[PDB]
């Protein structure tokens, strides 16, 4: 029931910009920054680079931050992970419609498909965050303040920071912090990730994964693992002749949808084309059909300055030390609290734990059926059915890597 | 040995009979296989049991003599066991029947029955008698073949019946049967077993099997996920052992590649063969779509017997059958002999039923492999190609 109390920084989100829920709400405004956020990602890159992140990760640690920010800041950030979409509600709201997601999402419970929120935020032991601050995260967000000894034992929490995604992540993402990253002047930096575990709720055979090739943006040339299947998967041939699958996890809620372009006909045009309406649309029209599916079998790994791409965007005053309003943090008054960095690293391995070989036994298909060859640069994508958000996104354009 | 097996007797680590035996049954299983095949074509069903079979004939054989005797000991594959006379065999075979049916306790049911339906008037051989009603408990039961021939066919019919709990009925033709019949030999087996592993109903969905050279056809496939003993041999067929819960009675399944024609693979079959398969076996961990669907076959032996080499048997002017009737050879020969059986694979386990009938005196007239084996020893008891799940 609406807890989370806040006091007089609470922003009027405009009354403007298939049932009436908050967390119907919040996904539909979740996917339009995601699908945003990745649009830029990807205009900034090379045609022939793999691209993986977490935008469900990346909004949901900035609406935490948010929890303590003020005037001009929190506009700023509303405005640019669109919560303001939500028509009418006020800033303070978001976060119970985010108790609500994520509750039915995040847990140790049910068909071991895997999700473990890894986000956090970092500041130096002389900052003392608001009380409140401090008990809606926990609540609402399940996170922490965490103190860490920046100025003196600098690198010690660097690493320390490090050796706490591995934990939670079982050991898969380690360095999310680099280098030259932390050093005596790092107040505060934020650090989130998602980690997911799901196995397939029809797997491949690795005895029909073979080594075909695939063909790249501009080099047409490149040998990867092919996986061979063919079964019943919700399947469309969309606009321009664009082929859209989804193969779901044992862990039913959980998705991993795909999307192809006719004869490469350039993911680039199909990237610039996208909308959560152009996409949702396309997710509405898929029925169950029995098809032939090849897939490459692929790993993507990437990690990232959120600073850089989140300010062209718009969220510059919560990096700026003259113009960063954060009041939830008063570690000793106005004294310039902005915050120093925030990071993110994205990792997904696709296979067929694999041995499991697979007999069928009298099925015999119709000799006439479409089938779907991915030997090209397609587009990724993890939802989560029920709740309708995107969790990963992603372009594998390289799935050889050798 | 003391069993007092007589007349017409026939003669022609490395030795110990049973299994020579086992051995003997499967060469000859393959090979009727391999004719039934044949006149069959490649993308239709063909279910049996080698076992009744054998059996049926070797009971028959008991009282045949000359070259009938020979034709019998060399199509049934009698004379590969070895240092041994003719009448031996029914010692062996008494002891195999003997060790097979008796197993498991009360997990896996498999269980025979024989029986002898002989004309009332006529008197036969009292050793006939016994010794059948011995070495194969065959009880012969006096019936009017004379007077009302059908009312015969019939009580013969529903024998097998009460006896294949209700699986097989028809064995014997409408018109297989009439006044110048003499006996009718009779075997009839089944098994009802568990797996070890039982398949859920919840996880089984309705696939498509649009039948190949023809029409759309409506499959239901289970599916389960466990470890089992299995390998992909030579050329990409893929061969699973599914273990019965009577731990010694398990199904083997044989699959081409990628659909790459079987009857390539049933013209290389041997227990050679077929018993590397076995051997290489390893067990994975893996994932089984096994349709559930209940099939039914029946033939007459007699064409593909005689093209294998029973041809004086089935012959009027020559069978030689002296000591049946016990009086004479008179006009002792084999019209025909049939054969009928039943496959029932589910969530649960799987059902086979089978009963052969040779008939003395009378008128005359895709997918994969499927192999129901007995381990110790070393026992085909039914096989068959499965080439249409659906079936309605």
């Amino acid at each position: 029931r609406d807890i989370p109390m806040n006091p007089m920084c609470i922003y009027r989100s405009p009354e403007k910009k298939a049932t009436n829920r908050r967390v119907w709400e919040l996904s539909k405004a979740n996917s339009r920054f995601a699908t945003t956020f990745y649009q830029h990602l990807a205009d900034s890159k090379n045609d022939n680079d793999n691209i993986f992140l977490s935008p469900l990760s990346i909004s949901t640690a900035f609406a935490m931050t948010k929890l303590g920010a003020c005037n001009d800041t929190l506009q700023q950030l509303m405005e640019v992970f669109k919560f303001d979409t939500i028509s009418e509600k006020t800033s303070d709201q978001i976060h119970f419609f985010f108790a609500k997601l994520n509750c039915r999402l995040y847990r140790k419970a049910n068909k071991s498909s895997k999700l473990v929120s890894a986000n956090r935020l970092f500041g130096d032991k002389s900052l003392t965050f608001n009380e409140t601050y401090q008990d809606i995260s926990e609540l609402v967000y399940g996170a922490k303040l965490q103190p860490l000894d920046f100025k003196e034992n600098a690198e010690q929490s660097r690493a320390a920071i490090n050796k706490w995604v591995s934990n939670k992540t079982e050991g898969r993402i380690t360095d999310v912090i680099p280098s030259e990253a932390i050093n005596e002047l790092t107040v505060l930096v934020l650090v989130n990730t998602i980690y997911f575990k799901g196995l397939w709720k029809s797997k491949f055979s690795p005895e029909n994964t073979r080594k075909e090739l695939f063909y790249k943006a501009d080099g047409e040339s490149c040998s990867a693992s092919m996986m061979y299947q063919e079964g019943k998967f919700r399947y469309r041939r969309v606009a321009e002749g664009t082929q859209v699958l989804e193969l779901p996890f044992k862990g039913d809620d959980i998705t991993m949808v795909l999307i192809l372009p006719k004869p490469e006909k350039s993911l680039a045009k199909v990237e610039k084309e996208l909308t959560p309406e152009v996409l949702q649309e396309w997710l509405d029209e898929l029925e169950e059909m029995m098809l032939v599916v090849h897939m490459p079998r692929f790993r993507i790994e990437d990690g990232f300055s959120l600073k850089e791409q989140l300010q062209d965007m718009g969220l510059v005053d919560l990096f700026s030390p003259e113009k960063s309003k954060l009041p939830g943090i008063v570690a000793e008054g106005r004294d310039d609290l902005y915050v120093s960095d925030a990071f993110h690293k994205a990792f997904l391995e696709v296979n067929e734990a694999a041995s499991t070989a697979v007999v069928i036994a009298g099925r015999s298909l119709n000799p006439n059926r479409v089938t779907f060859k991915a030997n090209r640069p397609f587009l990724v994508f993890i939802r989560e059915v029920p709740l309708n958000t995107i969790i990963f996104m992603g372009r594998v354009a390289n799935p050889c890597v050798k």
